[PDB]
């Protein structure tokens, strides 16, 4: 019934050009079996869509990598937020909803779009640069560890903790197992930076530790909490800034649209985490026997869903290989949907809408003027260097 296939979605040669075999694992069913991995996949939106929205039956508590935790032990201790399920889910996403909020932003947005002007500026000056470690990198790092209230010393273990947080979700192939071999000096700066002592006043981190006195956290929650913002806050960002950058350099139509109108900033970079997916993919594991798309799945299986290929599923979108900055990007999964949709996409929404800003008003033309390197990791999809020329407008 269920069609078996031999991909390997964690294959170099698959996150060299994903699309093809993308076509091939939506078109082949709406489920299907990897053999490589032993794991349940779906590939199309509907099923996407549907395995996010029932968390009861695709729980995230057993490991939203392909390790199961019933079977295996989890590589560091769970997140409370991203490995567990309602109703243990529930607060702890609570909190950092609230310190996250609409509110927190309107206290930093106009320090975050200072720091995006001033960034394109200073690229402008320099002419050739490189779009990743100049830009994608270099503004996330100027803005978010700050509002983490993290020290200076050690920020750089902050982009290789996340690499390897991203490459443990994958199977144990070499790019897992290497990054976990050289992980224990990254974790311990990290877990270190978790502690309430070592959190400015007034960002996120000491925001999570003085909720915890309202009986939706407690005490010795905190630093995990804490370690999740450190975990998905930055990498996922610096991906996604430079997936619209890399958008608006191969389209140069859209870049002309966007600087016509600014306003389509916000827009413009939801559509590149659409069209990019900088999070390609996630597991869940199944609580008891379903169905799905006509397919009975057992319990306690794996179930991989491709967010990157829903977003590009000619089923549900129109001309889903177009970057198209004024398409109706809402309903896309590039944030996830349902209980677990992403936290942080005010904080990430607000990077991306200030960057594209900046260059909307500030930058007349993005050229790639070099060889474009592929940044390889089981989880995230996104470019190593992006050597690129900026015209001032
Ligand atoms: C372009 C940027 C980002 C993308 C594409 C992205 C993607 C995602 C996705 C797909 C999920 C769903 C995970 C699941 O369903 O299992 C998620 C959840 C999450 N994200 Fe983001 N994210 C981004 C930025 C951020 C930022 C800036 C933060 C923090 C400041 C953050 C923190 C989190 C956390 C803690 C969760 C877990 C939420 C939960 O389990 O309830 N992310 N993200
Ligand atoms: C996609 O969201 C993520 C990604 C990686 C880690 C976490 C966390 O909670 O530690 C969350
Ligand atoms: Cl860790």
């Amino acid at each position: 019934t269920i069609p078996h296939l031999a991909i390997d979605p964690f294959s170099l040669d698959f996150f060299d050009d994903p699309y093809p075999d993308q076509q091939t694992l939506r078109d082949a069913g709406p489920v299907v079996y990897l053999d490589k991995w032993n794991v349940y996949g779906v590939a199309r939106y509907a099923e996407v869509h549907a395995v996010l929205n029932d968390p009861t039956t695709f729980c995230s508590s057993r490991g939203v990598g392909l390790s199961d935790f019933k079977k295996e032990k989890p590589w560091r201790p769970p997140s409370l937020i991203l490995e567990a399920d309602p109703p243990a889910h529930t607060r702890p996403r609570a909190v950092l909803s609230k310190v996250l909020s609409p509110a927190t932003m309107k206290t930093i947005r106009d320090g975050f779009a200072a720091a995006a002007d001033a960034k394109v500026d200073e690229l402008l000056q320099r002419g050739c640069i490189d779009a990743i470690a100049d830009l994608a990198e270099a503004y996330p790092l100027s803005v978010f560890p700050d509002a983490m209230g993290l020290k200076q010393e050690g920020r750089e273990h902050l982009l290789p903790y996340a690499g390897l947080v991203f490459n443990a979700f994958g199977p144990p192939n070499e790019l897992r197992q290497t990054a976990i071999e050289r992980s224990a000096p990254h974790q311990a700066y990290v877990n270190e930076q978790c502690q309430r002592p070592n959190l400015a006043p007034g960002g996120f981190g000491a925001c999570i530790h003085a909720f915890t006195d309202t009986g939706e956290i407690t005490p010795d929650e905190a630093p995990l909490l804490v370690r999740s913002l450190l975990s998905a806050g930055l990498d996922t960002t610096v991906n996604g800034i430079g997936a619209a950058v890399y958008c608006l350099a191969r389209f140069p139509g859209e870049l002309q649209r966007l600087r016509s109108d600014p306003t389509l900033a916000r827009n413009a970079f939801e559509e590149a985490v659409r069209f990019e997916s900088p999070v390609q993919t996630f597991f869940r594991t199944t609580t008891r026997e379903v169905e799905l798309g006509g397919a009975v799945i057992g319990e306690g299986e794996k179930v991989l869903m491709f967010l990157g290929s829903a977003n590009r599923d000619p089923r549900r979108w129109s001309d889903p290989d177009l970057y198209d900055i004024t398409r109706k990007t809402s309903g896309h999964v590039g944030f996830g949907s349902g209980v677990h949709m992403c936290v942080g996409q005010l904080v990430a929404r607000l990077e991306g809408e200030v960057m594209l800003s900046a260059l909307a008003r500030k930058v007349a033309a993005i050229d790639i003027d070099g060889p474009v390197k592929r940044r390889f990791n089981n989880t995230l999809r996104g470019l190593e260097s992006l050597p690129v020329k900026l015209t001032p407008a």
